C-alpha cells in the first residue's frame, strides 16, 4: 500500500542506529552451519546413559521447536515496523528471522548427527507450560501486531519474544547445555552451535531491549505494558522449567539441581527490569535516531 | 496458532528438498558489504558527465526503492508457506527476505561512497510504471496472501514478485549496469555488487520457478493463473523500460539502444513461460519433496 522509499531519503540510512548497527554485526559475524565439526558427537552420545540421553533430547526438542516458534512468530513485527515507518528495524528483522530459520537449522542437524530420526513430539506432551508459552503466549501475542502495531503491542510482544522465551528460558537452556556438556568436555558440535547461537542471541536481545526502551522513553504508559507483561510471564517460565523437572524426580541427570536452575532463570528474568527501567524520562534522542 | 513443529517430524527436514538446498547455498556463498572496496567509484563517478550521472543515479534509484519493496513484500509469502506447513520454504524466505536487506543496504552504502545525499523520490516523478508496479501491483498482489494462501494467489505473487520484478525488471537492470560499467572499465565497487546480487538472485528466481512448477504440477488450473497474469505484467515491465528511455529523447547516456533493451527483457520475460510450463502433467514428486 504504498507511498515513499525509506532507502531514498535525504542523507540516506542512518548507519549508526542501532538496528542497522546490529546488522552489520550479524553480517561480521555470520557464521556457517556447514563449519561446525559434528563428526565426533555420536561417540560421546552413544557413551552416555540412557537417562542421559533422554534428558539431552528432551532439551533439544524443547530448543529446535522453540527455534521453529520464534522463526514463524517474529514475522508481524516486520510488518509493525513497516507501519511505523521504521526501515532500518525491518532490515534488522530480516536477519534475525534468517539467524533462527539457521537455528532450527542446526539443532537439526545435531540431532541427525546423533541419529535421532523419530517424532519428537511426545517429549513436549509432559511440559504443559513448554506449550503454553510457545504454542499459545507467544503467536497469539505476536500475531497480534499484525492488527494492531501500536507501541504497547510492540512491547507486549517484545515481551513474550525478547525478554521471556530469549531472555530467561533461551539463556537458561544455554546454561543447561553447559552444565551437559562443557566439565565432561562432551559433544564439541553441540557446545559450537550453542556459543554461535548465543553469539547471534546477543544481538536480538539488543533489539528487544532497544524496542521496549524506545517506546519506554516515549510513553511512560508502555512501562506499564512491560511491567504488566513480564509479571505475568515471568511465573510460567518458571513453571515451565519446574515441570521438567519433576518429570526426572527433581533429580535429572548431568547433576542439574533444580534450585540453582530456578535460581538462574529467576535472576534473568529480574535482571531485564531494571535495563528497562532506566529508559524512564529520558529523551528519546538519547535512546533512538 | 500452532499444534505441531515441522522441525520435530520423524525423519526430520529433507536436506535434499529445492528450499533448503538453496538456503544452504546461500549459507555457503554468503557475501560481507564491508569486503566490496567502494573506495575508488566516487573518482570514476566524478570523470563521468552530468548526463551519465543522472542517468545512473535514476537507475540506481529504481534499483534500491525496488530493494526496498522486495524486502518489505516478501514477506506474506513466509505467511503463506506457514499456513500450507512447508517450513523449508518458510526457512528459505527468511534468507530471501534478509539478502533483499542486505542488497538495499550495499545500494545505500554505494550512493554514499558517491556523494549522493539528496531525497531521490524525484527520480522516479516521471517513471508512473516503476510506481505501478513497486507501489501498487507488487504490494497489492503479495499482500492479498496475509488473507489468501491459496495456490492460486501464490502463484499470482510468484509472477509478479520473482518473474516480473526479479526475472525480467531486475535481470534487465543488471544488463544495464553491464552496459555501464564493463567496456569502460569503471565503478567497480558497482560491479562487484551486480555480480554478488546477482549470485543471491539466481536462488530467489530458483524458488520462484519453484514455486510455480510444484502448483502447476498439482493443478493445471495454476497454469492458467500463472499464464494471464504473466500476460499482464509483461506490457507494463516493457513501459517502465520504454519510459526510462523516453525520459533520456531515446537516446541516453552509455550509448544505451531502446530496442536492445526492449527485447532483451521481452527475451527474459518470454523464456519464463517455457520453464514453468514444462511441470504440466508431472508428477507433483518430480518436481517436489
Ligand atoms: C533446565 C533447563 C530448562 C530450559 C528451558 C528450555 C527451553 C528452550 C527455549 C528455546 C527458545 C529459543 C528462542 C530463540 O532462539 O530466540
Ligand atoms: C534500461 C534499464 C531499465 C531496467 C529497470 C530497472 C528497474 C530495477 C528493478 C529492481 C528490482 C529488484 C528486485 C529484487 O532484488 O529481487
Ligand atoms: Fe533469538
Ligand atoms: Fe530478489
Ligand atoms: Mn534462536
Ligand atoms: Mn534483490
Amino acid at each position: 500500500t504504498r507511498t515513499r522509499s525509506g532507502s531514498l531519503a535525504a542523507g540516506g540510512l542512518n548507519w549508526a542506529s542501532l538496528p542497522l548497527k546490529l546488522f552489520a554485526g550479524g553480517n561480521a559475524k555470520f557464521w556457517h552451519p556447514a563449519d561446525i565439526d559434528f563428526t565426533r558427537d555420536r561417540a560421546d552420545w552413544e557413551k552416555l546413559s540412557d537417562d542421559e540421553r533422554d534428558y539431552a533430547t528432551r532439551l533439544c526438542t524443547q530448543f529446535i521447536a522453540g527455534e521453529e516458534a520464534v522463526t514463524e512468530d517474529i514475522q508481524p513485527f516486520m510488518s509493525a515496523m513497516r507501519a511505523e515507518g521504521r526501515l532500518a528495524d525491518e532490515m534488522y528483522l530480516t536477519q534475525f528471522a534468517f539467524e533462527e530459520a539457521k537455528h532450527t537449522q542446526v539443532f537439526r542437524m545435531w540431532l541427525d548427527a546423533v541419529g535421532i530420526s523419530e517424532d519428537l513430539h511426545r517429549y513436549l506432551d509432559d511440559l504443559p507450560a513448554y506449550r503454553q508459552i510457545f504454542y499459545a503466549e507467544l503467536p497469539e501475542c505476536l500475531n497480534a501486531l499484525s492488527a494492531d502495531p501500536s507501541p504497547a503491542a510492540q512491547v507486549r510482544a517484545s515481551v513474550t519474544y525478547n525478554h521471556i522465551v530469549e531472555g530467561m528460558l533461551a539463556l537458561t537452556g544455554y546454561y543447561a547445555w553447559h552444565k551437559i556438556c562443557v566439565e565432561r568436555a562432551i559433544l564439541p558440535g553441540m557446545q559450537e552451535l550453542v556459543r554461535r547461537i548465543g553469539d547471534d542471541e546477543r544481538r536480538h536481545m539488543a533489539w528487544g531491549t532497544f524496542t521496549c526502551r524506545r517506546h519506554v522513553a516515549a510513553d511512560d504508559a508502555n512501562w506499564t505494558v512491560f511491567e504488566t507483561r513480564m509479571n505475568e510471564l515471568i511465573p510460567l517460565a518458571l513453571r515451565l522449567i519446574e515441570e521438567g523437572f519433576a518429570l526426572y524426580g527433581d533429580q535429572p541427570p548431568f547433576d542439574l539441581s533444580k534450585d540453582d536452575f530456578l535460581q538462574y532463570s529467576t535472576d534473568k528474568g529480574m535482571r531485564r527490569f531494571g535495563t528497562i527501567s532506566n529508559a524512564r524520562g529520558r529523551p528519546v534522542a538519547e535512546i533512538d535516531v
